[PDB]
């Protein structure tokens, strides 16, 4: 249909406007649709962009209201007191502020939907909210409405909500409509969707990007895949990946690089209320956190992730236990059987399941997919499905029979519950993945698996060396492999922390010495240097200049290929807050070729100091521009959880961060 109101070019700076002449006759039926393009790149902390309201005295609840927050949320009120109805629905971390150094025009489609008694928000292409009620309330119905306003809601009399922005169209339409509809309607967005809510994954959450730059040209992504909301493990969780092969333009369907099959692929609406929201996943096993790297010798892109066993996440792991039994400088996988309350058994070579109380082999024996067999025969496990249909998660069988793995909950013979870190290699630069493999305990017999950094593994410029950063309790990490990825060692750097999230990022500033930037419990950035390829490492220094919360974030970092002012440089992406993730910044060094110091000398906001960024991907595109894969919210508010479609993708250049 055509819209009964259609304006533009309005500026909201602290003032409503009346439009009740062009549009309150014209309100008619039960349904209704509200496009809306919009700016606001200064916006108040709560302001409205559109009313719709009874204006008397005495009718004060009588309205309804598009609105946003000055932290991106957006929202709707749907009110009248007569009715005795109340609705309030928002989601945070729905908008854009700015891009580029201009104001993005966000468009936002609002669906007030009589028959199916639904209200469905849009914003930039993406679903916010769709919420179905018993009691419906046509915004044309509201008792009394007669003022229509931009930039603020008219009760009794008075300017509520006044807005700082513009809204350069506004159409109104007497439908709800459709889905397929609203996505014809032309967007204005500054990112793209790599990974997505109903795409090949199922999954409707995602969190951890990476970026990699592969030598044919081709950009890889991987991602945490989670099905369960945002939460981190325990959970049910997979890691699936996504290429570009015209510099970022256009992505692949995703794949999975690790995935199991205990618990069923759901596209799942997570509750975000107060009472259900920490509701999570408790019998699955999980992927979490990857990382990406080429090795040159091979060819091959090497992933690794760590992998969760059945219930187990950060939180429970046992710190005390590697999963694995040493015997001459051979790292075994321990198994329990069930029944036994002690780990009786070992996998040995070519997969045969040893008992250690006899020293004898069993007749069981575990394939390379970490399956358990019987006399060669695959065991099986009955599949768990969630739901919310008794009004709390239920985790229950669901008819469906998967390979038993050591790693679920049913399974006759269970690894150890920690936490562990597995690799898996491609052939055909991230067409399809091989079958993970388990990496070797690097602290001893009774140490957990240290915890992998997210992002990008190191290859070398002059060497075929590579390097996986990870953290434990008191140290990063270094994982390092000159065999492709057959082979690994350790190389240990003391931190002055106990217990940090020390997520680390590694740059090679010249031949054979490597910059690792990472996440501290002090507010800063905190850095280290090898210059011996990574055998051996400096004392701790910290970025002045940067500021991040007590707990931290993420942080990535790539050395540009060009010279930018003359000189080599390094790139930052982190949030620049003492606050929460938020106010996401670029932040461009310059080498000091005297002592290999860093002058920090360019800053740019991704987007306003108030909107979301948390964790975040970098890298060069082969056409020497930089992609930007980035969690688009405050990954640590409680206020925030399990939101859809907030890992973006964007394009940029170096003259757009200076
Ligand atoms: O120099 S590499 O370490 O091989 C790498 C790619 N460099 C090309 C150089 C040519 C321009 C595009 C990026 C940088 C890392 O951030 C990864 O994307 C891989």
């Amino acid at each position: 249909i055509s819209p009964i109101f259609q304006g533009g070019s309005y500026q909201l700076n602290n003032k409503s406007i009346d439009i009740s002449s062009l549009l309150l006759d014209k309100l008619s039926g039960e349904s209704q649709t509200v496009v809306m393009k919009f700016k606001a790149d200064k916006p108040n902390s709560l302001q409205a962009l559109f009313g719709l309201s009874n204006s008397k005295a005495g009718f004060k609840n009588n309205y309804f209201s598009i609105f946003m927050r000055d932290s991106g949320e957006i929202g709707v009120e749907i009110r009248d007191a007569q009715k005795g109805i109340n609705y309030l629905f928002s989601r945070p971390a729905s908008l854009w502020g700015k891009h580029k150094g201009q104001a993005v025009e966000n468009t936002l489609v609002f669906v007030s939907d009589s028959k199916d008694k639904t209200y469905t928000m849009y914003v930039n292409g993406i679903e916010v909210f769709s919420e179905t009620v018993d009691t419906f309330l046509p915004i044309s119905n509201i008792n009394g409405i007669d003022k229509a306003t931009l930039g603020a809601v008219n009760r009794e009399g008075k300017e509520h909500y006044l807005a700082k922005g513009s809204i350069d169209e506004i159409s109104l339409f007497n439908k709800a409509i459709s889905d397929q509809e609203v996505s014809t309607i032309p967007l204005s967005n500054p990112f793209q969707l790599i990974f997505q809510s109903g795409d090949s994954t199922q999954a409707n959450y995602f969190r951890i990007p990476t970026l990699y730059t592969l030598s044919s040209g081709r950009v890889l992504s991987s991602i945490d895949a989670r099905y369960g909301g945002t939460h981190d493990s325990k959970s049910k969780i997979n890691i699936a990946t996504s290429y570009s092969d015209d510099n970022g333009k256009t992505w692949s369907e995703p794949i999975f690089a690790m995935k199991f099959n205990d618990y069923e692929e759901q596209l799942v609406y997570w509750p975000r209320d107060n009472k259900l929201k920490n509701s999570q996943i408790s019998g699955s096993a999980s992927f979490i956190d990857s990382s990406i790297v080429e090795d040159k010798k091979s060819g091959k892109t090497i992933l690794l992730a760590d992998v969760m066993p059945a219930g187990i996440g950060n939180n429970n792991a046992n710190k005390a236990d590697s999963g694995f039994k040493e015997i001459n400088g051979h790292y075994y996988l321990k198994l329990k059987k069930n029944g036994d309350n002690d780990f009786r058994y070992t996998v040995r070579e070519n997969g045969v399941v040893y008992n250690e109380t006899t020293n004898k082999p069993t007749n069981y024996t575990i394939n390379d997919k970490y399956e358990v067999l019987e006399g060669g025969k695959s065991l099986t496990v009955e599949q768990y499905s969630v739901d919310f249909d008794s009004g709390s998660l239920r985790e229950r069988h669901n008819g469906k029979q998967v390979p038993m793995n050591v790693f679920y909950k049913d399974s006759l013979f269970k690894v150890t519950p920690t936490n562990y870190i597995a690799m898996t290699t491609s052939q055909n630069r991230g067409e399809s993945w091989e079958q993970f493999k388990l990496l070797p305990p690097f602290l001893g017999e009774k140490h957990n698996g240290t915890y992998l950094c997210p992002g990008q593994g190191l290859a070398l410029k002059s060497s075929n060396r590579l390097i996986f950063a990870t953290y434990t309790s008191g140290e990063l990490t270094y994982l390092i492999s000159d065999d492709s990825g057959q082979t690994w060692k350790k190389s240990s750097a003391s931190i002055p922390f106990k217990n940090a999230t020390a997520e680390a990022q590694m740059v090679e500033l010249r031949d054979g010495v490597i910059r690792t930037f990472f996440r501290t419990t002090t507010g800063k950035i905190a850095y280290m240097t090898s210059r011996d390829s990574g055998e051996t490492w400096s004392k701790v220094s910290y970025i002045d200049g940067i500021q991040q919360t007590s707990y931290g974030t993420q942080v990535s970092a790539i050395k540009y290929s060009q010279l930018i002012d003359g000189k080599e440089a390094v790139i930052l992406s982190t949030p620049n807050s003492r606050s929460g993730r938020k106010g996401g910044q670029l932040v461009v060094g310059l080498v000091n070729k005297e002592d290999d110091s860093i002058d920090w000398k360019y800053h740019y906001g991704i987007d306003l100091p108030s909107y979301g960024y948390a964790y975040s991907a970098i890298t060069e595109l082969p056409n020497h521009h930089i992609g930007v894969l980035f969690e688009k919210y405050d990954s640590w508010s409680r206020n925030e959880l399990h939101l859809s479609n907030v890992v973006q993708y964007i394009d940029l250049e170096i003259n757009d961060l200076t």
